[PDB]
């Protein structure tokens, strides 16, 4: 069960990566101690234009820091919280084999940081999600993120990775109601959220920070779910899923329009950019795209192919 | 990925069906021009009993005709809007590579037709629907359909093909409330749908319009799922499903009960006959089958197999 | 047909169904044979929660039912016994039945009564069964719901514990958490709105002094049914992964899996080795269900800590 032995070489100190960025391959044959730190700030963000919502993170965003590491590593986890936080915070990574995920070893008061070491036993894309009762209202406000721990071969090499996170969030206010939004108990219980949303924001992965690349070129996307309570429909308009890890698994299904992300979940999907123009990362239960902000962009940049796609070539009358 | 070179042989004119009703495998060896004809209608039509609702639809239908061509192959798509058309409206195709599966290529106003041509590189089964603004909105009143993209051998034969698509449907009026019932904006919003229905009606695949097999045919179902909102849980009560194309794709699994067909997506089914009656499509989130109307009707013909299925042998009397 | 292997051998099986969370044994057979199932239906009020009552509609007597173990190729007589105390008939569809209503159609019981029906087990898998009498969501969403396991010939690989969970959503007039006896509630039902969402038909049905055990060291299998009615579970064990995955309960496997879908009237199969002691929480992961309405249950680990793999908190430190 990820058994390459005890630690070899210097201590690695990990860098983490914020969204939508993925670091580096581990590009590594051995087994590493691997030190991750991850700061918990709560910190007043924009979830929608003139929306502003008080926002608990690891690492300053929405999803939290992208952490990589090999199946076989041993890592020494060290969560800090800000002394500016209201309360405590803990960890529940996913790819942890013991209790809470880390969470029972990862209780950080603020001003705290709390020191857990943990061997990363499978291979995965794995959730990462503040732990802290009441754990439905900490992951609402946005204590989610993903660890990749590779296969120790590495996974194939390819163009462009990214990092995409669906959650749903539930104000007290409706959709695009201005000011300052409280978290909403009610809603959430219910599970009637206000928005949901790529990577914490409406209009997070749009514009100059759309997700990027060129016609040619392979994409690989690391897609989680944080909830706290929806599935994701996952659809990129205009491309097809060549190769989905289905629930994050290591098996493939191949040819996939649509693939379900749990909550507190994850895929990854890949495909090749063939034509240039705007891809919109959808949950496909579609009011939550066009209606509660469910919408990011990737942009491919390069050379038409009127082959494969022409654009509209003629309009005309019709009796 | 689907480079089997420039088309080749005459141009098809593909032949669409209506549901139910599947066209039959292309039967090709090489990539097609295939050109695809597909008109538009706004239609009020019977949504159950007594209720009528206004459908916006692909083909005159709910799902839409059903188009089914070759990986490889070169669509020249025409999109038709009948001038009776309150509306403009596209088409976004999931299995179209490039800018809103179509729908950038594809605006056609009232009395309009928009022609665009693309490759179809993946083989697959395809939801299809509008993706004119509110996208939702289109969705909802019935713009959705399949399209079959075949891999370069084709499809194991089977001995029944049938077209399935799940839709959630919004009414400003309660289940079964009569009338013309307009679609309601705040309930879609809310994922509160008044109906979910296979292929646009209660009772659509029920009685003298439910689907027919007989005993020892292989079944092949292509089950779309329109949305706008709802994941299916979809079962077919008396029976199991040999093989399951999950989420549409190219791998299977195999003995699955009950496979969730996502929002904008699609699976396809296999199982085989076996035992005479009455087997039931169900979403087996069960309220919606049997309170909200999502439940189609597959009858099997033929002799009876008592060593497989017995039917009631004896009723006694039971104390405990 | 694999999976037919002709007609009983040998003497008939009485078999011996398991109350939850156990399992029959691995049946170890290698021939076909007639297995004899009795099963119980009971109406009683049991502790749905702390001060809170609810009238459970029971196959055997607990929520979920009994568990069924055969082999695929079986001849499998069903009895299905309604208690006289029993209000309501009842019935059963099993979703590993080829035939009309899973044996719904064969299963008619009347309160005193026993219905006798046949059926050979075709396909291999874990398969939910339930009532099927109308109004077909209530009597699901009152408990009768459990699962039967149709082995393949060869049986499955050897594990150290197999347990025996199923998800079901609670419909109950008062809110969560309201004392006294609860009435079913038809419209939060139909609306997919659950005041509870349980494993084994409770809160701390699994929790405390009925919480899951295993060792350090030891494979552990549990047989992960979703009774619904409405809803699906994004199934997660916290502090463990799933090796494998019987993802929607069929053949095939998907490895290193943190959470999987269980459709409603779906089941899946999970496999993971117990490498850690302490409290591992099977949860719901759309997590509100999972904390605030008693979607939670507990295996305890027991054995040598591995501070290798798991050390605990090591220190806690101030900084700026
Ligand atoms: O087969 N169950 O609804
Ligand atoms: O890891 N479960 O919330
Ligand atoms: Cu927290
Ligand atoms: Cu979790
Ligand atoms: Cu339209
Ligand atoms: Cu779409
Ligand atoms: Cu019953």
């Amino acid at each position: 069960p990820g058994d390459f032995g005890p630690p070899r070489g210097e201590p690695i100190h990990a860098v983490l990566t914020s969204p939508p960025l993925v670091p580096p391959p581990v590009n590594r044959t051995y087994p590493a101690k691997v030190i991750v730190e991850l700061e918990v700030v709560e910190k007043e963000m924009q979830i929608s234009e003139g929306v502003s919502y008080t926002f608990w993170t690891f690492g300053g965003t929405v999803p939290g820091s992208f952490i990589r590491v090999r199946q076989g590593d041993t890592v020494e986890f060290h969560l800090k919280n800000h002394p500016s936080s209201k309360m405590p915070h803990n960890i529940d990574l996913h790819g942890v084999t013991g209790p809470g995920g880390g969470a029972a070893s990862s209780f950080t008061a603020p001003g705290h940081e709390s020191q857990f070491t943990f061997k990363a036993l499978n291979e995965g894309i794995y959730v990462y999600h503040c732990a802290t009762a009441p754990v439905g209202m900490h992951i609402a406000n946005g204590m989610y993120g993903l660890i990749l721990v590779e296969p120790p071969e590495g996974l194939p090499k390819v163009d462009h990775e990214y990092y995409v996170m669906q959650g749903d969030f539930y104000t007290a206010g409706k959709y695009r109601e201005k000011g300052l939004q409280p978290f909403d108990m009610e809603k959430a219980i219910d599970e009637r959220p206000s928005y949901v949303l790529f990577n914490g924001a409406e209009g997070a992965l749009t514009g100059d920070k759309a997700l990027h690349a060129k016609v040619g070129e392979t994409v690989r996307i690391f897609v989680g779910n944080g909830g706290p309570n929806l599935v994701s429909s996952f659809h990129v308009i205009g491309a097809i899923f060549d190769q989905v890890r289905y629930e994050g698994g290591t098996n493939v299904q191949k040819n996939v329009q649509t693939t379900l992300i749990p909550a507190g979940g994850a895929a990854v999907v890949k495909f090749t950019a063939r034509v240039p123009g705007s891809y919109v990362l959808v949950d496909h239960s579609i009011f939550r795209a066009f209606n509660k902000g469910a919408m990011a962009i990737l942009k491919i940049d390069g050379a038409e192919n009127k082959l494969v796609y022409s654009g509209k070539e003629l309009d005309s009358v019709y009796l």
